[PDB]
């Protein structure tokens, strides 16, 4: 059966940390298994953008396939797998495989995310045929696939066109970090370009945010540094669309035939719109969003949603105030940036909360987060698993030696809830000498935390 | 099902050319695809040891993983799992990984060899309680255990104590190579120590097989080279016990109760007990010999068994006469090295025959083989595909750079009757910079024949 070993049930998308105190941290050295994530299997072979989910069951998992260099965007492959976590006698989990799903058709299939559903994975895709730029410089979106695949080998997609698309989007595609299954809602993270003269171009204009890191401030006048922001959302890049967070919510019980819809944050309360992830931990929800643009810091939302079922759900989402480390990015745009200024950089690191920010009872200062970075500020190098409180890093873990490259990190905590040990899987893109750009190594450790 | 595709099923353990005309070679570039063989999650983690078999209708896969240095063994798991070929839309065939079953109970269980048998594996270990040469310093054999793992997730496991090795045997091991599965037989290679002055000590004494290569000879009296041929067999490494090569054979039909058998072959026609593979092809099976031996070249010998009631059983092979090129090895046992010694050297690389040797007409002087090997004498380094005549290497395809270091290689092809395109795989231990000791690669390439 699709079910983990009881000890993990109770202990997933829980917030680990309840004690609203201070802790101590150790990040134990890698723990030795199979790895559930393939190879490439050529020196230049390219494998890339993962995306995973652990769900109370089951975990799902998934990532692109190319026979040729990363460069090459004409054809691609998907890798999806599901499966469980099974205890070892070396003391520790494993994450065992039970279906594997190669979709190869000839269809192009990219930025894909996926997510944990009764009986299965859903995967969220868009089919790319051309560059990027020439899909924002388009007035028409590319084709939207959802698809569903189950452990008793059904799979099955659809190509939808989701409430509030038509006419307000330039492009749109999913943004690689996993989505979640809650309250019968899919919900997958999104984004792309905005038509500046459409229903939504122009009811979201005058619309921005800009973040101070009260220990880093940038110097300006309020207005000035507020246009610079508002201006940062139109690339010429990507040819001046207003670039946009979004999020595709789907009903699961009408799942085969619903269309689904989209959802817009006001960016009064986001950044320029970029890959993202989103999570549910405890009952509550929470959007990690890449750092696309200038602001250099980790940023993590606390989000929550209204759905009126007649197409016009909202979505309002805090931001969890966190400036720590950095991530890097190019020219202007690199990780010593703290001021506006219009950028297409970073990289897609997402965090994994140790302990809620906002409670019932009030705001929690001692919030905790764990995942991997890339030390520097210019490169993508040096990567470095680290548990980071908000204002600064607890400890620090290198993966590998100086100067090894590295991109894509994404993590996940859970508890046994047999012997108390805190598990910490650390998935990131990291560049081998024998295989093609990017063996996407799943490297899991114990947290220690007094 | 577990079932191959059909473009595949009738091109598996067939003979690729028939022609026994001579023929010229190209090597292809590897195809890119998931590999099916799971890395080391830690940079010090060891997984070594790969076992393969492809089956008619589905293949067999076996390797070992340790939480600690590949040089610290006191613990170890298996990895086992079986899948299918599937052809992708990048115009090639894909392994699919089936059914996955990790072996990790605290029992330490290695030099693992696997078999593809009727919906499932079998795999042959022994269970290591001390050193190597402990092993061979000892009056009795380690623990030998056989398991049976179905598609449809039964998994039984047993003791065995085989007819013959009782009292005539210091150690037995599986001999790491695939077994097979034929008229009702299930047959592994062995090898380990034979107590000098037992039953089968004292019948086996005298024997001896002293490999002669025309075209690089070696001087001396043929009196002299034939004692030291006949005391190469007697390593005092080993406490010169008479190291030699066997056969595990097991009824399948009685395969819950059986207790199987021990064929030992005259050492009048093998050299010094070592690794090995047993592969059918066509109706003919053959035995892949690894030099551990004085003999640095290629060893691959045409068999055949005559089966009886009560433990007569016996077994009868014939050489294939292969000088071309030579495995790395360590002091007077090297690459260079063509006399009789005592030596215990060399490496686990197989061949994969792609001519028949002697037919019913008559013998192929035209016999073809590929695999991989290591490009130098002494060092395991520089990981080379390659096409073989007898006397000479036909065509050579690197993997890697320079200075890449590589241990064991395993090497199967077969067919597509679809495109009529000959596919090999070839298995390799490869020196990773971000995962520990040998990140196992699965080589696809298309061979092109002339
Ligand atoms: C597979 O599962 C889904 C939901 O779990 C179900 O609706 C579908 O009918 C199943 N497919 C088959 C062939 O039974
Ligand atoms: C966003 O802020 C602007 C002022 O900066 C305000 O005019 C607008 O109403 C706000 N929109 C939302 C949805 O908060
Ligand atoms: C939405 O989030 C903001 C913080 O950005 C918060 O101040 C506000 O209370 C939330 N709105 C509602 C209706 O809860
Ligand atoms: C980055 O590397 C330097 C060593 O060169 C180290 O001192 C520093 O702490 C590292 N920074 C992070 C965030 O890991
Ligand atoms: C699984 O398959 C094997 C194949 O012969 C069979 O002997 C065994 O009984 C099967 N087990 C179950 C539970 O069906
Ligand atoms: C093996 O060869 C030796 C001579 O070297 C001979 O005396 C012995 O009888 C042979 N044994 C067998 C089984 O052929
Ligand atoms: C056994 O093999 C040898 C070649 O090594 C051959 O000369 C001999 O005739 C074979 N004997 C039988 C019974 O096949
Ligand atoms: C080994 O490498 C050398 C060059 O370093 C090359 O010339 C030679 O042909 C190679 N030998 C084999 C057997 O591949």
């Amino acid at each position: 059966p699709l079910v983990n070993d009881l000890r993990f049930i109770n202990g997933i998308n829980k917030f680990i940390i309840e004690d609203y105190a201070t802790h101590d941290f150790s990040i134990g050295h890698p723990l030795n298994m199979p790895s559930f994530i393939p190879t490439a299997t050529s020196p230049n072979g390219c494998t890339r953008i993962p995306s995973f989910s652990l769900g109370k069951t089951h975990w799902c998992y998934t990532h692109n396939v190319i026979n040729a260099n990363c460069k090459d965007h004409t054809s691609s492959n998907q890798y999806i797998s599901m499966g469980i976590l099974v205890q070892t006698a070396s003391g520790y989990p494993m994450f065992k495989t039970l279906k594997i799903q190669y979709l190869s058709d000839g269809l192009n299939r990219k930025s894909c995310s996926i997510a944990t559903v009764p009986d299965g994975c859903a995967m969220y895709c868009y089919v790319s045929t051309q560059l990027e730029t020439d899909d924002y410089a388009g007035s028409s979106p590319p084709t939207q696939k959802l698809t569903l695949l189950f452990y008793n080998d059904t799979v099955t997609e659809r190509t939808i066109s989701p409430t509030g698309l038509e006419g307000n989007w330039a492009t749109l595609v999913p943004g690689v970090g996993s989505g979640i299954y809650f309250e019968n809602k899919l919900i997958f993270p999104a984004y792309g370009g905005v038509l500046p003269n459409s229903t939504l171009g122009v009811k979201s204009a005058r619309e921005f945010f800009r973040p101070v890191n009260p220990y880093n401030p940038c110097s300006g006048p309020q207005q000035d540094l507020d246009q610079r922001a508002l201006r940062s959302y139109f690339p010429s890049y990507f040819s001046n669309r207003r670039v946009q967070s979004a999020f595709l919510v789907c009903a699961w019980n009408q799942i085969l035939v619903t269309n689904c819809e989209l959802v817009v944050p006001s960016n009064n309360q986001t950044l320029m719109g970029a890959e993202g992830r989103v999570l549910l931990i405890n009952n509550r929800l929470l959007y990690y969003q890449r750092s696309t643009s200038w602001w250099p810091y980790e940023l993590l939302y606390e989000i929550s949603f209204t759905f009126t079922n007649s197409g016009q759900s909202s979505v309002n989402m805090s931001w969890i105030p966190i400036y720590s480390f950095t991530r890097p990015g190019s020219g202007n745009c690199s990780g010593e940036n703290v001021c506006p200024t219009a950028c297409v950089s970073g990289v897609y690191l997402d965090p994994w909360p140790l302990t809620p920010y906002s409670h019932q009872s009030g705001i929690n200062r001692n919030f905790y987060f764990t995942g991997a970075l890339l030390n520097s500020s210019t490169t993508r190098v040096n990567p470095t698993l680290y548990v980071s409180a908000l204002n600064n890093l607890k400890v620090l873990a290198p993966y590998g030696n100086q100067g090894l490259f590295a991109s894509y990190t994404t993590t996940t905590c859970f508890q046994d809830t047999g012997d108390a040990s805190v598990y910490c899987v650390y998935i990131m893109e990291l560049a081998s000498n024998i295989v093609g750009e990017f063996q996407i190594l799943p490297v899991l450790t114990r947290l220690t935390i007094t």
